[PDB]
């Protein structure tokens, strides 16, 4: 009885925790790479029937990333992309 806020790690070629990559295309879209260090993160909030695939290009560990994140998870709502604009 709440917003089923859904948060999946995606990290280097194994980040289909589940089984078979989602993303795996973006990386073969056109000869992007298969390297050890891709790291992705996708979040949903029963957003119609989707979510938010990011792309974590450097993931270090302060605050600072981790607000940014929650922020684009279930935070305000981006109707301009400024922030992928912005630092994407």
């Amino acid at each position: 009885l709440f917003i089923a806020t859904l948060k999946g790690i995606f990290t280097l070629k194994d980040l289909p925790e589940e089984f078979r990559p989602f993303v795996d295309y973006k990386a073969g879209l056109e000869k992007k790479k298969l390297s050890d260090d891709d790291e992705i993160a996708i979040i949903s909030i029963k957003g119609t029937q989707s979510n938010h695939v990011l792309f974590l290009s450097s993931y270090n560990s302060v605050d600072e990333i981790r607000k940014e994140l929650e922020e684009a998870g279930a935070k305000i709502n981006h109707t301009t992309l400024k922030i992928l604009e912005g630092h994407l």
